[PDB]
């Protein structure tokens, strides 16, 4: 059971890295515009339940990705896969930090979240 959970988190981790890697490959003028969009961050993220904070930001994430545009998956598909994993993992009202972050900082934070939880299940 713990193994199934770890594997789901690992897939979420790779999914998030794929978005970040794709975004890092945008041309700079484009990336500069993309970095103006505000994302909301969890005050605290240490347990699966905290994934609610990620779930609520999936819509704006998909919108921004759609607005952007070589991605080997359509944003709707990529976000759908992330959506499924998040829904199955968190099975609480998300507390957000005052400061917003760019899409890059937001992805990093959630990538870090996954890596941290994965390491408690090894």
């Amino acid at each position: 059971s713990t193994k199934k959970t770890q594997l789901q988190l690992e897939h979420l981790l790779l999914d998030l890295q794929m978005i970040l890697n794709g975004i890092n490959n945008y041309k700079n003028p484009k990336l500069t515009r993309m970095l103006t969009f505000k994302f909301y961050m969890p005050k605290k993220a240490t347990e699966l339940k905290h994934l609610q904070c990620l779930e609520e930001e999936l819509k704006p994430l998909e919108e921004v990705l759609n607005l952007a545009q070589n991605f080997h998956l359509r944003p709707r598909d990529l976000i759908s896969n992330i959506n499924v994993i998040v829904l199955e993992l968190k099975g609480f009202m998300c507390e957000y930090a005052d400061e917003t972050a760019t899409i890059v900082e937001f992805l990093n934070r959630w990538i870090t979240f996954c890596q941290s939880i994965i390491s408690t299940l090894t």
